[PDB]
DNA sequence: GTCGG
DNA sequence: GCTGATGCGC
DNA sequence: CCGACCGCGCATCAGC
């Protein structure tokens, strides 16, 4: 929080471009700037100083000067006053409602939490569950709770098939003291890039977790990716825990390292690493890292035996999970 | 909105 | 039904 | 300047 005021300002700007303006590149431009500044070990004294960092250009430099001089930004002040922008920004906070849906609802007169509640019929499945747990999904998850959650997930998975390997990734693997949700990477020997010898591998696990009442709702579910809701069990007479978002990704067992790298993040770290990969002539996804031929077409998967091998290919020193929070 | 060639 | 584009989210 | 901006699973829709 050394330059919290500035990073918060850029984040709000980023959210505006994304939610209201539907300008994804500007969104990421602001996010990159916020990121590099949050990483900066000094208390910024001027926009000129900030402009030295990659990602911070003229426009943002001017904004930082204004914020330092007055403690605020007029551009944001006007945005906050705008009701449409405010309404669209708010609605996008519901899981399942993005910029388009948010602008459409506002067009229909639906602009508040109360409005959504009296219009459930106009929401799809995902949006309905996001509204249901709106309050809860805004809460943080203490690492202590993440630990109890990990215990339940790993043990239940083990009960279905001892050959399953469940790994909690996301901010948790990065060592965060609190997480916004739980991210679970899952592998099983019968599912490789070479073949699928067993169907319902992901289904079985989801099923088991619902059986024990851990998973309470489903936002989306396919053969390899589950997106839903879970809840820790509470003791007698005590208030129950908030419901939490849970994502489970089944990845070919032989592509574990690319999968755990992807699912460990951060999202900005992944974007930076994938972009660097390209510059180095490689393309990276959650499955593999491939060289880019002369034409720029991806070649065959390169051998990977650790997360480090991936870093080595793009000529980056290895970075522990805890140092990938950008 | 920012950057490299 | 399928395929492709688009919205959404990780 | 100006083209590039990471890469992809699932739900939903149009058009067939
Ligand atoms: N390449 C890529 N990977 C992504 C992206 N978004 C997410 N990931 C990958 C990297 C992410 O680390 C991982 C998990 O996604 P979460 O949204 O849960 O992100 P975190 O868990 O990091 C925290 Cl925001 P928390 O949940 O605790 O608040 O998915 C994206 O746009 N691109
Ligand atoms: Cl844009
Ligand atoms: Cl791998
Ligand atoms: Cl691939
Ligand atoms: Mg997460
Ligand atoms: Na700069
Ligand atoms: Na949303
Ligand atoms: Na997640």
């Amino acid at each position: 929080t050394l330059n919290g005021g500035i990073t918060d300002m850029l984040t709000e700007l980023a959210n505006f471009e994304k939610n209201v303006s539907q300008a994804i590149h500007k969104y990421n431009a602001y996010r990159k700037a916020a990121s590099v500044i949050a990483k900066y070990p000094h208390k910024i004294k001027s926009g000129a100083e900030a402009k030295k960092l990659p990602g911070v250009g003229t426009k943002i430099a001017e904004k930082i000067d204004e914020f330092l001089a007055t403690g605020k930004l007029r551009k944001l002040e006007k945005i906050r006053q705008d009701d449409t922008s405010s309404s669209i920004n708010f609605l996008t906070r519901v899981s399942g409602i993005g910029p388009s849906a948010a602008r459409k609802f506002v067009d229909e007169g639906i602009k508040t939490l109360e409005d959504l509640r009296k219009n459930e019929d106009k929401l799809n499945h995902h949006q309905r569950i996001g509204l249901k747990y709106f309050g809860d999904f805004e809460k943080r998850i203490p690492r202590e709770e993440m630990l109890q959650m990990q215990d339940i997930v790993l043990n239940e998975v083990k009960k279905v098939d001892s050959e399953y390997i469940a790994t909690v990734c996301g901010s948790f693997r990065r060592g965060a003291e609190s997480s916004g949700d739980m991210d679970v990477l899952l592998t099983h020997p019968s599912f490789t890039s070479e073949s699928t010898k067993q169907p319902k591998l992901l289904h079985q696990v989801v099923e088991q977790l619902q059986k024990v009442h851990f998973i309470t709702d489903t936002l989306s579910k396919g053969e390899t990716k589950f997106m839903g809701v879970c809840q820790l069990p509470s003791k007698n007479d005590e208030k129950e825990y908030p419901h939490r978002r849970i994502d489970i990704r089944l990845i070919p067992k032989d592509q574990y390292y690319c999968g755990v790298l992807y699912f460990t993040g951060s999202d900005i770290f992944n974007k930076n690493m994938r972009a660097h990969a390209l510059e180095k002539g490689f393309t990276i996804n959650e499955y593999t890292i491939r060289p880019l031929g002369v034409t720029g077409v991806a070649g065959e998967p390169l051998p990977v035996d650790s997360e480090k091998d991936i870093f080595d290919y793009i000529q980056w020193k290895y970075r522990e999970p805890k140092d990938r929070s950008e």
